[PDB]
């Protein structure tokens, strides 16, 4: 219920965009676009995160 998880590893790793990992957790916080939204990661991390990148965990 407002949580995700990246099933995949990126390399990509721009200075403002948050990075993800293979079977990382990122929190829905903000949707503001139709594609990347700003999840909190389990860094405390808050940026933006592909919805298709990750999966609904809760």
């Amino acid at each position: 219920c407002g949580y995700v998880r990246a099933l995949f590893d990126f390399n990509g790793n721009d200075e403002e965009d948050l990075p993800f990992k293979k079977g990382d957790i990122l929190r829905i916080r903000d949707k503001p676009e139709e594609q990347w939204w700003n999840a909190e990661d389990s860094e405390g991390k808050r940026g933006m995160i592909p919805v298709p990148y990750v999966e609904k965990y809760g």
